[PDB]
């Protein structure tokens, strides 16, 4: 290929071509891993890995590995080499540290610009995911300038950016694409509806919705999809570690990005991976140099599959089940979220029910939902009904008033952006003085 | 393309470089609807000549504009929107495409420190539609420093660890307001690393975004063991105008920029003196600015400079140099912040604020047992020697101004979760952060 290097859809016309694209690459990232303190210390007395066929025999890595290596006992370039540093979501605690050059980040930003829909200049791409430490906001913004569309970055979890303002911005400035988690797509929605504004009709020029970071059922994605007038809701399967895995397929399967990482299914029972089947998410990245990771399990319950798709994409697809857990068991029935979350938005669009959640007792399933007063007994009775027929649990549904689970102030309140002030006039509230966020 | 500090010998040369730009500067403001509304039915100005008799833009004139009336390329052309902070109901836009965007990143990187690939930069300002967080990190990027994206007012990256990473990271180089640099030294103490000592590797820490005098600057880089404190000052609208030199005064950027001071009463606008901040940018495409009032009162110098960079130096004053009448006398933020940080160091007098009643000044400050009282007696006596106002000072317990929680808080960053087990707390299921 002229004037690139890295891989796109359409360089492969089988899967034996496919796999020979990945194989070209691993004696490179064989040598690079090597140049790590952490695989250095692991194949101190013995013979590394140096050939594709010596790939067979490398020995997994795991999440602890990264946090015992914390910051860069991982990482396989000088410091002066590095472009930007991140930290994974979940515990401060353990933190777990990814690092990538100027030449990662290009790997990086093309497998987020991956998205069926396109991005072009003529969009104005709203990044509703946090920039503090994660690299979501970061790679969404870097995406867009790849693509040349204008970011607005919304930040989230920020006080500068809470949802009225953000109702007002996808408004004014005729935002067309947006990147956020699917429970901020329903916060948005809930945030419009506060404002007076219906998302279904007055954002007439968003024209898709990018998601990621939760387990989201077909079910859930189509509600989203039709709250905000039937617009594409395009998921990508990311990791701090890792990048964009996987990307939405115009049918609405995700698809590994298998030119730029080899992928394999761990069966944690008898210790083996396969290239497809059930099991957890394993992934050698095959274009990077500051922090090589060799099959490093990402411990997500995943479902890979090498059957074709109507997309005609000649990559796998995946389903991403969640985390590893002990299931969730009330009594002879097992309740996983991604089931009641199919069941709770089989609900009727017009029930308005968006925001819930459930506890399992070991004899009961609590579950909690906001719903509008005229059409709160019918969703309970209903989705009581969906549970015995698909479920048979003992269940205790309760009703919510609106603002109960979701307080209106998230949803319309203001705040401005203040700076610390010392000296105040008498009318003044000093409250605000050193502590001004 | 565009000059750097040498490229000029004389502010005569200067002063070439500038009007240069003016005939292209003066076309492109035209393409936008507030300047061809402006113009319309006139002859516009055209030559570095016709510039002296264009009328000043106003803040509300930009306010007015909301969200592209200040528009001059199109949309397809831009990189990034972003918005002021202040008042969140009435919003202002600046916008910027690449090319604008180099021009904004050099003049950041105008820090005398150097901004090297050997630095670890920690940015702790916001990136919330402000364009400060943005901007501090397309510098570090353009020099190849490591980013570490802190943002600021997210509740992913408290204090607690934000100092975690000073630490285990060996961070060089740090970009966050002034407040945020005794937030920071007040995090590190309660983690329990002392900043005079156990940060060897901090080597400066940037500042900008709030009104610093002198006094109170030393004091920062005195709690942090003695580091250069290196102060700039920009908008979102015009980028950085002015960065520090190694004598401590902040110099104009007037290569990328024609600076004029406005008298408001007259409407007068001279080269330099006491007035409001006047900025027309010169390398810009997406958003044209002709003379606009930044509204920020300021003293602006021709004097040469120590450092011998031949550019005019700025002190800020903005909101810190109005006066309030208490006694007989005109308080200011400024000559307070100059008395306060007088203070020992050993005092460890950092949090404090004060209110302008018509016939007392008010002031509440934190310091530990047992210095609290002399602390008290020693800024009572500094305010009758130099101010000679009436007052009513109170020190405070630390954890009163700045509370123990807002240092030490550590915060798992959660994601949604709608099924949970009997003994886990579901308030966390939709309200995560
Ligand atoms: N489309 C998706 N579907 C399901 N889960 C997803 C999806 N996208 C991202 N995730 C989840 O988000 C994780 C990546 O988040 P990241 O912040 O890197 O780490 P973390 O797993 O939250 N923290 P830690 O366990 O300490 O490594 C993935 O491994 C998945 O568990
Ligand atoms: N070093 C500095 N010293 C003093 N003030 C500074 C400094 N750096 C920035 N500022 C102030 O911060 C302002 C830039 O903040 P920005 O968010 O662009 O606008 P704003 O003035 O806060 N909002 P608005 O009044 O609506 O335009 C400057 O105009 C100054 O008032
Ligand atoms: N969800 C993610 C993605 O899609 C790409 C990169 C990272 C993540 C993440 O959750 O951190
Ligand atoms: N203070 C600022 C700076 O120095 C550059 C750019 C923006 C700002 C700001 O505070 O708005
Ligand atoms: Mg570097
Ligand atoms: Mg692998
Ligand atoms: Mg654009
Ligand atoms: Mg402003
Ligand atoms: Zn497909
Ligand atoms: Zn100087």
């Amino acid at each position: 290929a002229m004037s690139r290097s890295r891989p796109e859809l359409g360089d492969w016309s089988s899967p034996a071509e496919l796999a020979e694209l990945q194989r070209s690459q691993l004696p490179r990232v064989l040598a690079q891993a090597l140049r790590s303190p952490f695989y250095a210390a692991r194949y101190r007395g013995t013979t590394p890995p140096r050939t594709a066929d010596d790939f067979a025999g490398v020995e997994v890595t795991a999440k602890q590995d990264l946090r015992d290596q914390y910051p860069f006992g991982m990482l396989a370039v000088g410091r002066e080499h590095l472009a930007t540093y991140h930290e994974s979501s979940g515990t401060a605690g353990e933190p777990t540290a990814s690092y990538y050059t100027e030449e990662d980040w290009t790997d990086l930003a093309e497998r987020f610009a991956r998205k069926w829909t396109g991005i072009h200049p003529s969009d104005t791409f709203l990044v509703r995911t946090p920039y503090g430490l994660v690299i979501t906001g970061h790679l969404a913004q870097a995406a867009g300038r790849l693509r040349g569309a204008t970011v607005v970055p919304g930040d989230a979890r920020s006080l500068a950016t809470p949802l009225s303002r953000m109702v007002r911005v996808l408004k004014t400035l005729d935002v067309t694409l947006t990147w956020c988690n699917p429970t901020e797509i329903t916060m948005l929605a809930a945030a419009a509806k506060a404002a007076g504004l219906r998302p279904d009709q007055d954002f007439p020029h968003l024209r898709a919705m990018f998601t990621a970071a939760e387990p989201l059922t077909e079910v859930r994605r189509r509600r989203l999809s039709e709250i905000w007038g039937g617009i594409p809701v395009v998921e990508e399967y990311g990791s701090t570690e890792t990048g964009t895995i996987a990307g939405q397929c115009p049918e609405g399967r995700m698809h590994l990005w298998a030119d730029r990482a080899i992928f394999e299914v761990y069966d944690p029972r008898t210790g083996t991976l396969s290239e497809a089947g059930r099991g957890q998410m394993v992934v050698t990245p095959l274009y990077r140099d500051a922090m090589p990771l060799l099959r490093y399990n990402l411990a997500d319950d995943v479902e890979v599959s090498t059957d074709p798709c109507g997309c005609g994409w000649l990559l796998p697809t995946v389903t991403v089940l969640g985390r590893a857990g002990t299931g969730h068991r009330i009594g002879p029935a097992t309740v996983t979220q991604q089931r009641l979350e199919e069941l709770v938005f089989s609900l009727p669009a017009a029930y308005e029910v968006m925001f819930w959640r459930a506890k399992a007792h070991p004899d009961v399933l609590e579950l909690e939902f906001e719903a509008p007063e005229p059409v709160r007994q019918r969703a309970v009775k209903e989705l009581g009904a969906a549970l015995d027929r698909e479920l048979g649990v003992p269940h205790r549904i309760t009703g919510l008033a609106p603002g109960t689970l979701v307080p209106a102030e998230a949803l319309t309140a203001q705040r401005d952006i203040l700076k610390a002030r010392y000296l105040f006039a008498e009318d003044e509230d000093w409250d605000k003085a050193v502590m001004y966020f």
